[PDB]
């Protein structure tokens, strides 16, 4: 499953651990921030196409969650979560032929 931000100078190769079936949306100070709906992933799921050079990481707090971000276009890709560092939550909307609307509503965790 392709995934690429706006600017079109990042992109992921990823595979969705339990698909969109548990997509939520975290509301801490950073994520309501966001905006995005994410999906978990394996670490070994997920790997950087092209544009690792311009992706922006950002950590806080703990220092332990790593969020990742395209410098050019803005657009937050995925992140490496916080509660589990062997997984990554990844912006459903950056993934090729998905229209977040389509979801419909969504829990926020």
């Amino acid at each position: 499953m392709k995934g690429t931000c706006h600017c079109g100078a990042v992109e992921i190769e990823v595979e969705l651990l339990n698909g969109f079936a548990d997509a939520r949306r975290c509301d801490c100070s950073f994520c309501r921030r966001r905006g995005a709906i994410a999906a978990t992933a394996r670490l070994s799921d997920l790997r950087v196409v092209r544009g690792a050079e311009n992706l922006t990481l950002y950590q806080f707090g703990t220092r332990t969650a790593k969020h990742w971000f395209c410098r050019t276009c803005g657009i937050y890709t995925h992140h490496q979560r916080r509660s589990n560092p062997e997984e990554y939550g990844v912006n459903v909307a950056i993934l090729e032929g998905v229209n977040p609307r389509d979801l419909g509503e969504v829990p926020w965790t």
